[PDB]
C-alpha cells in the first residue's frame, strides 16, 4: 500500500495534518467571519480572533475576547481566513494574505510537528528544537521522483524539485538556506546533501561526501549563547553530477572562520570542538606524547567556565570525527600532525609573558613554550625569540624589536589565528582533493552562510556577515520580484508594475562601493595610511556618509560607533581595531620559524603559497576586506549561473526551547524574509510560462497572451 494514502503509515502521522473531528468539522461549515486584531495598539504582533458582527461600506465591527465592540476600516482590516484553510501546506492558496494569518497557519502546523510550509515559491522550516522522525531512508525513497505538489512539504521535496529541473532544463541548482543563528540551516543543508546522495548516488564517494560535514564541524563548530553547535563559517557546497544525474562529486569553499574565538570566548561559550574532543578522547599515549591535560589546565579552555555541552560526549564525537577522517582518506599521521597542531595552540596559550629588567618581555617559565616547539617540529629559542624579539626592516636596515608583555602576546594571539585558519583551509583542500576529481557537467549548489547578527558589540567580522546576508536578500529580491516583472514587460502582458518595498542597493553600496567611496574602500584606504588610528578611521566614516547616507547613522551616544540601517535593521558597528583586523599581521620571524617545521602538515601551512601566502597588491599585501570582498563577488557569480531555490529557516524563540512558537520572535523574522512580499508575487503574477511550440493558438481571466509564450497563474 502507498504510503502517501496509508493513513497508519509514519509519512501520514509525521507529515500531514491530523483528521480533525466531528466537533471541528460543525466549526469548519459554519458561516460565521473572523478578523484578526491587536487587544493592545502598542503590541503589534500579539493577536487576537474576533468575530464580525456587522459591517459599512468601508468598515468592519467586531467583538473583542473581552466581550467590547470596535470598528476597523476594511483597508486596514487583517481578516481570519476560513478554518478550512488551517494547517494548509502552501500558504499561496490562503484567501486573506496578511500577517497574523501567515503567523497562524505556521502555528497550526508548528503545533502538530510539521515543521515545513511552502509559501509559494520557497520552503519555510521552523525550528522544532527535538528530533522529528522524518528523515529515515524510508522517507528518502517516498519523495524519491515526487512532483511537489504530489507530497507534504520537507527539506526533500525542495531538494528532488532542483534535481529534476537540473535534468529537465540542463542547468545548475542552488539551494540557499538562510536563517539566523540556531534558526536550522546547518541541520537542513546535512538533509539536502543525505537526500541527493541517496536520489544520485551510484558508494563509496557518496559515503566521503556524507563525512565532510562532520570533520569541518569539529573544526569550525562551537557552543554560542544562541546556538550549542553554531556554525563558526560559511559554506558553499557544489554536489557535482554527470550527464545522466548520477553524482560524479563534491566542493567545498568556506568563508569567514571566527578565528578570535581560539583565544577569546564569551562566559558560558566554548571554544571550537575539536579542543574538547582531543582532550576527552586521546588515547593514554598520544596524551603524553601531545602533553595533554583537562581543559581547565589551558587559557584557551579554561575562562568561560563551560568545558561541556548537555547531552554531548566529547570523546564520543572524538571516535565520530576520526572515523569521518578515515573514510575521507586522512592518514594516520595526517591526522596526528593535525592533533599536534591542536595541542600546539593550546601550549601558545599557556606561555606567559612578563615584564623584565625596562621596557620589554621576558619568559620566566619555558614549560609551555617547549611542549609547543615538540608538538610543532620547531626549534623554541627560534620561537621565543620570533615572539618577543622579532626582526624588521627600517628603511633597508635590519633592526630586533623588543616587545612588552602586551605586544608579545598579541603577537602569540596572532601566531594561534594563523595557524587555526590555514589549518581550516587546509581541511577544506584535502577534503576537496579526494571529493573533486571529475570535471563536472552540472551542479547543484548548496548555501549555508552566517545569518544575519545584531549582537550587543558588533564588529568587522560582524559586518563581513551582515554584507554577504544584504547581498543575498539582493539577490533573493532580484530573483523573486525584479526578474518576474522584467519579463512580464518584455513579453508584454499587459502588467502593472508593483512596488515591494525591498531594496538592498544603497545599502549594499555604502558597505562595498568604489564611487563614491564606501565604507572597506575608505577602511582600506585607512589601512594603507600610516598615521592611521581607530579616531582617524571614525573620523573619515563620519565625514564621508554623516547626514549624507539614509543608510548610515553617526551616533550621539558614542564617538567611536557608526550605524547601519541594513534589510533586518539597524546595526551599531564599532571599530575598535579594525586597522588591524583588516592588516590581519603576522611577525616574518614567526612565518621563517614554522618554515622550517619538521612536521609535513605544519610545513605545508606555512610553504604552500595558495594557503600560506597573502595577493600581492602593490606596496602592500591585499587587505582582509578586499580580500573577502572578492570572495564573495566570485560566490555571486557562481550563484547567477544557477536556477536558486530559497530555505527560510526560521527560529522559533530565543531561548532554544520546543513547543514554544514566539508571537514577536517569529513575525520580525517574516517581515525581514519577505515571506509576504514572496506570497504576493506568486498570487498576483504569471507563475509559469510555456510557449505554443512547447507542447488557434488558444485551442480553448487566469492566463495572459503574450509575444512569445502563454502565462499562466
Ligand atoms: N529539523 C530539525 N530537527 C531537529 N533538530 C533541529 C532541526 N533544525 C535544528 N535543530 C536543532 O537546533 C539546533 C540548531 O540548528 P542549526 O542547524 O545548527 O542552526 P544554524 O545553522 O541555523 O545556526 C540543532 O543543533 C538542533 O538541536
Ligand atoms: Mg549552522
Amino acid at each position: 500500500m502507498n504510503p502517501i494514502h496509508d493513513r497508519t503509515s509514519d509519512y501520514h502521522k509525521y507529515l500531514k495534518v491530523k483528521q480533525g473531528d466531528s466537533d471541528l468539522f460543525k466549526l469548519t461549515v459554519s458561516d460565521k467571519r473572523y478578523i484578526w486584531y491587536n487587544p493592545d495598539p502598542k503590541e503589534r504582533d500579539s493577536y487576537e480572533c474576533g468575530e464580525i458582527v456587522s459591517e459599512t461600506s468601508d468598515s468592519f465591527t467586531f467583538k473583542t475576547v473581552d466581550g467590547q465592540d470596535r470598528q476597523v476600516k476594511k483597508d486596514d482590516a487583517n481578516q481570519r481566513n476560513p478554518i478550512k484553510f488551517d494547517g494548509v501546506e502552501d500558504m499561496s492558496e490562503l484567501s486573506y494574505l496578511n500577517e497574523p494569518a501567515v503567523f497562524h497557519n505556521l502555528r497550526v502546523r508548528y503545533n502538530q510537528d510539521l515543521i515545513y510550509t511552502y509559501s509559494g515559491l520557497f520552503l519555510v522550516a521552523v525550528n522544532p528544537f527535538k528530533r522529528i522522525p522524518i528523515y529515515t531512508q524510508e522517507m528518502v525513497d517516498i519523495f524519491k521522483g515526487r512532483r511537489r505538489n504530489e507530497v507534504a512539504p520537507h527539506i526533500f521535496a525542495i531538494s528532488d524539485v532542483a534535481y529534476r529541473s537540473m535534468l529537465d532544463d540542463r542547468q545548475n541548482q542552488s539551494l540557499l538556506i538562510t536563517g539566523e543563528s540556531g534558526a536550522g540551516k546547518t541541520e537542513n543543508t546535512k538533509k539536502v546533501i543525505q537526500y541527493l546522495a541517496s536520489v544520485a548516488g551510484r558508494g563509496v564517494l557518496e559515503q566521503q561526501i556524507l563525512q565532510a560535514n562532520p570533520i569541518l564541524e569539529a573544526f569550525g563548530n562551537a557552543k554560542t549563547t544562541r546556538n550549542n553547535n553554531s556554525s563558526e563559517f560559511g559554506k558553499f557546497i557544489e554536489i557535482q553530477f554527470n550527464s545522466a544525474g548520477f553524482i560524479s562529486g563534491a566542493s567545498i569553499q568556506s568563508y569567514l572562520l571566527e578565528k578570535s574565538r581560539v583565544v577569546f570566548q564569551s562566559e558560558t561559550e566554548r571554544n571550537y570542538h575539536i579542543f574538547y574532543q582531543l582532550l576527552a578522547g586521546a588515547t593514554a599515549e598520544e596524551k603524553k606524547a601531545l602533553h595533554l591535560a583537562g581543559p581547565e589546565s589551558f587559557n584557551y579552555l579554561n575562562q568561560s567556565g563551560c568545558v561541556d555541552i548537555k547531552g554531548v560526549s566529547d570523546s564520543e564525537e572524538f571516535k565520530i570525527t576520526r572515523q569521518a577522517m578515515d573514510i575521507v582518506g586522512f592518514s594516520q599521521e595526517e591526522q596526528m600532525s593535525i592533533f599536534k597542531i591542536i595541542a600546539g595552540i593550546l601550549h601558545l596559550g599557556n606561555i606567559k609573558f612578563e615584564k623584565g629588567a625596562g621596557e620589554g618581555a621576558v619568559l620566566k617559565d619555558k614549560t609551555a613554550l617547549n611542549a609547543a616547539s615538540t608538538v610543532f617540529g620547531v626549534n623554541p629559542s627560534v620561537l621565543e625569540k620570533a615572539l618577543m624579539e622579532p626582526r624588521i626592516l627600517a628603511g633597508r636596515d635590519l633592526v630586533a624589536q623588543h616587545l612588552n608583555v602586551e605586544k608579545s602576546s598579541s603577537s602569540r594571539d596572532a601566531l594561534v589565528k594563523a595557524l587555526y585558519g590555514r589549518l581550516f583551509l587546509w581541511l577544506v583542500k584535502k577534503i576537496n582533493n579526494v571529493l573533486c576529481q571529475e570535471r563536472k557537467a552540472y551542479f547543484i549548489g548548496v548555501l549555508d552562510i552566517s545569518g544575519f547578527r545584531i549582537f550587543k558589540v558588533n564588529s568587522f567580522e560582524q559586518l563581513c556577515i551582515n554584507y554577504t546576508n544584504e547581498k543575498l536578500q539582493q539577490f533573493f529580491n532580484h530573483h523573486m520580484f525584479k526578474l518576474e516583472q522584467e519579463e512580464y514587460l518584455k513579453e508584454k502582458i499587459n502588467w502593472t508594475f508593483i512596488d515591494f518595498g525591498l531594496d538592498s542597493q544603497a545599502t549594499i553600496d555604502l558597505i562595498d562601493g568604489r564611487q563614491p567611496p564606501g565604507i572597506l574602500a575608505l577602511l582600506d584606504e585607512q589601512s594603507v595610511f600610516p598615521n592611521a588610528t581607530d579616531n582617524t578611521l571614525i573620523t573619515k566614516l563620519h565625514s564621508h556618509f554623516s547626514k549624507k547616507n539614509a543608510k548610515y547613522e553617526e551616533p550621539r551616544f558614542s564617538k567611536t560607533e557608526f550605524g547601519v540601517t541594513h534589510y533586518a535593521g539597524q546595526v551599531m558597528y564599532e571599530i575598535q581595531d579594525w586597522l588591524e583586523k583588516n592588516k590581519d599581521p603576522l611577525q616574518q620571524d614567526l612565518e621563517l620559524c614554522f618554515k622550517d617545521s619538521s612536521d609535513n602538515v605544519v610545513t605545508k601551512l606555512f610553504n604552500d603559497p595558495n594557503i600560506a601566502s597573502r595577493a600581492k597588491k602593490g606596496a602592500n599585501f591585499i587587505t582582509v576586506a578586499a580580500q573577502y570582498k572578492e570572495q564573495l563577488a566570485s560566490l555571486m557569480a557562481t550563484l547567477e549561473t544557477t536556477n536558486p531555490h530559497f530555505v527560510r529557516c526560521i527560529i522559533p524563540n530565543n531561548k532554544q526551547l520546543p513547543a514554544k512558537l514566539e508571537d514577536k520572535v517569529v513575525l520580525d523574522q517574516l517581515r525581514c524574509n519577505g515571506v509576504l512580499e514572496g506570497i504576493r508575487i506568486t498570487r498576483k503574477g504569471f507563475p509559469n510560462r510555456i510557449i505554443y511550440a512547447d507542447f488557434a493558438t488558444d485551442a480553448v481571466e487566469q492566463y495572459r497572451f503574450g509575444i512569445t509564450k502563454i502565462f499562466f497563474r
